[PDB]
């Protein structure tokens, strides 16, 4: 779920950078053991 | 769940950057050992 | 859960950065060993 | 949860810098041995 | 839970610099050895 | 839990700087060894 | 790099568990925008 | 780079765990835009 | 780099745990942007 | 860089827990913007 | 850097708890922003 | 850089706790903003 826009008009460099980013490990979930457990 | 915009008009530079991010790192749950319990 | 905007008009520099981010560690869960207990 | 604005008109510099940040470490759970509890 | 803003008209510098933050560390939990007790 | 603000009109520097924060280390929640109690 | 054992005799329990790790996160590098520098 | 081992006599369990584990991520090189510059 | 060793001879329990670990961030290197310097 | 060692003879218990770590959070190096300078 | 050694005999418990660590939070190195410096 | 032991012969306990540690928060560099100067 992501929007990303790079617009511009006069620009003058010799060295531009523009970086975006959400994530690079888990989110969820490794391991269970269980007898008795309602999850999700 | 993000939007990110990058506008510029007049931008004059030798060097410039620009740079985001939300999250590297896991977020929940790496185990569980258990004998009774209701979870999420 | 994010929105981020860069808008500019008339920008002069050498050198200019911006940065935003949230996280970059965990938030929540390692490890459980129990016999009762309701969690979440 | 976060909104992030930058909005700028006549700006000059030659050396300009913006930071934004929320969390960089844990926020909870790392471990649990018990017998009887309820918990969250 | 968070919301920046940056908003400038007429600004004039050599060096300026903005920042801004809420935590780098922990907030609750480690650890947990226990034979009876209701918790959060 | 946090709202901040910067906005300004004409404003004039060689060297400005502006910082907010509120937390760098831990709140709650070290470890526990009992036998029995009610906590939170 | 690493060298594991688990090596038992007589061992009852009810609920045991075992566990190792090193890394779950990155180690080095993520970018570089240079005009002179040596590295490794 | 590893070696691992499980062994075991006389072992009484309902539930009995192990784990092992090394890496999850990355662990080296992005990217790299440069002009001059030794490197490994 | 790393060795672990479990060894044990009559052990009685219910319920035993044990675990080690290392590290589950980053180590080094996120960014640069620089026209001179030597660097590792 | 570790070594970790479990030994053990004669042990009873009905809960016994034994926990070993170094680090969760990062080391080194989030960004550098530079004109001029030797670093490591 | 670490060795670490658990070695016991005799022991009788019924709540036993071990537990070491060094390191959860950031060492060096956050952001520069320079004209002129050298550094490590 | 760290050397941990623990060793025992004869105990005997209900409830008994050992715990050590050195460093949980940063130790060095947030941010910099400079024209002139050497640092480390």
């Amino acid at each position: 779920d992501a929007e990303f826009r790079h617009d511009s008009g006069y620009e003058v460099h010799h060295q531009k950078l523009v970086f975006f980013a959400e994530d690079v490990g888990s989110n969820k979930g490794a391991i269970i053991g269980l007898m008795v457990g309602g999850v999700v």
